[PDB]
């Protein structure tokens, strides 16, 4: 069956500590739908209760400790979000666990520490001779203590921080004095070496960290009987580090564990460097592609429709590409916002959901909407397509990406799949038509536009060709009636 995995949960959720509650609930929905796997948002303690999560205070406090001035995270508490893994487990939906190794926030105590400033646009330059600052890297968790875990972190364990509490400067990025100290390598060379983004960047190079946050991976995925992971910031994190980490997961519990990571950077050479580098275990997010619809979808039809999968990553790489419209970096108001237009996102989800190539996400924002930004729930038009490739988009597939504004591909279904088989079409100016092969041994089939946007019929001829229609800016997907 075709997989579809689902980002519960968008940037301006509520904090209302009901989220866990609600993924219980709508367990058995998604099933019915076809969502067969679930990217839950960051589980662990924040720096305040508001935190999305990617603060990241103490990964072992999944809203079961008294912390940060609150024990249940934005989401609700340990014992809820437990109810919610139960759920999907009852109802056959796999789970997958957000994934935060970058940095911490929130340190309990500072020390003082040893440092140099950096170059901001190059942190492989030294721009401060060495000296003394009040770092935020003393994590002791007095809230939870040994439970669990009593690792504590220390200075150390850190490759720099952005802020000295002594002389609070802004604009700042301190790297750590210390026999081996050093920014990580093998990180994105955006700002020359990009390892350190926020918060107090952790040290990949040192003997503890990485046996900890092993220890740690294994301890998350065994308390909540993780499937997979989300990796959060891997362009940030030693590539090297990422990949072993994964294997040291997998090889520990004996689960296959799926993992995707987020690489976010509109640079297809630099993903496929990071792929090459992780040797291709695990996926990365499509976020050329991303692009790739925000530009159509920007466009007012102007873009060369024939052209939209060029440069992605699902073009080249298709079974380590996780395809998706948008995410809660590029939702609106975020500092990566690229938005793609309501007008153009049925199309983008029919593009990512009805092909072969990609494991596709459906986006929490778009399905039930962004309330706080005006963005309206989706799900009246994205249902009808995840009908499609759970009951149709299966088999041979033939492209028809030859027109600057009507494209379109055809799925000829297989045995294993009744009724398979379908034909999509999609135009981002004025409508119109395209003849299509779906299959000689689909002659004589009467057809019908399961979005509905289309009223009519089509009927495949004698050559297993149909002349399948679409209106202006919009999709149509066509299967047997
Ligand atoms: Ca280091
Ligand atoms: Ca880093
Ligand atoms: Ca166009
Ligand atoms: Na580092």
């Amino acid at each position: 069956t075709n997989g579809t995995m689902m980002q519960y949960f968008e940037w301006h959720l509520p904090n209302d500590g009901n989220h866990w509650n609600r993924l219980r609930d709508d367990a058995a929905n998604l099933k019915s739908k076809g969502i067969t796997a679930v990217w839950i948002p960051p589980a662990w303690k924040g720096t305040s209760q508001n935190d999305v999560g990617y603060g990241a205070y103490d990964l072992y406090d999944l809203g079961e400790f008294n912390q940060k001035g609150t024990v249940r995270t934005k989401y609700g508490t340990r014992s809820q979000l437990q109810g919610a893994v139960t759920s999907l487990k009852n109802n056959g939906i796999q789970v997958y666990g957000d994934v935060v190794m970058n940095h911490k926030g929130g340190a309990d105590g500072t020390e003082m520490v040893n440092a140099v400033e950096v170059n901001r646009s190059n942190r492989n330059q030294e721009i401060s001779g060495e000296y003394t600052i009040e770092a935020w890297t003393k994590f002791d968790f007095p809230g939870r203590g040994n439970t669990h875990s009593n690792f504590k972190w220390r200075w150390y364990h850190f490759d720099g921080t952005d802020w000295d509490q002594s002389r609070q400067l802004q604009n700042k990025i301190y790297k750590f004095r210390g026999t081996g100290k050093a920014w990580d390598w093998e990180v994105d060379i955006e700002n020359g070496n990009y390892d350190y983004l926020m918060y107090a960047d952790i040290d990949m190079d040192h003997p503890e960290v990485i046996n900890e946050l092993r220890n740690w991976g294994v301890w998350y995925t065994n308390t909540l009987n993780l499937d997979g992971f989300r990796i959060d910031a891997v362009k940030h994190i030693k590539y090297s580090y990422t990949r072993d980490w994964l294997t040291h997961v997998r090889n520990t519990t004996g689960k296959p564990m799926f993992a995707v990571a987020e690489f976010w950077k509109n640079d297809l050479a630099a993903i496929e460097n990071y792929l090459n580098k992780t040797s291709w275990n695990h996926s990365v997010f499509d976020v050329p592609l991303h692009y790739n619809l925000y530009n159509a979808s920007n466009s007012g039809g102007y873009f060369d429709m024939r052209n939209i999968l060029n440069g992605s990553v699902v073009q080249k790489h298709p079974i380590h590409a996780v395809t998706f419209v948008d995410n809660h970096d590029s939702q609106p108001g975020e500092a990566l916002e690229s938005f793609v237009q309501s007008w153009f996102k049925p199309l983008a989800y029919a593009l990512i959901l009805t092909r072969e190539q990609g494991y596709p996400s459906v986006f929490y924002g778009d399905y039930y909407g962004i309330p706080t930004h005006g963005v309206p729930s989706m799900k009246s038009k994205i249902d009808p397509l995840l009908q499609a490739r759970q009951t149709y988009a299966y088999g041979t597939q033939h492209d028809y990406f030859d027109h600057h504004d009507i494209i379109g591909w055809t799925r000829e279904g297989d045995s294993s799949h009744p009724n398979s088989g379908l034909a999509t079409i999609m135009s981002d100016g004025p409508g119109g038509n395209k003849w299509m092969y779906v299959g000689k041994h689909k002659a004589g089939q009467v057809w019908r536009d399961i979005t509905g946007n289309r009223s009519g019929t089509v009927t495949i001829n004698a050559d297993g060709w149909g002349n399948f229609t679409v209106n202006g800016g919009a999709v149509s997907v066509w299967v047997k009636q």
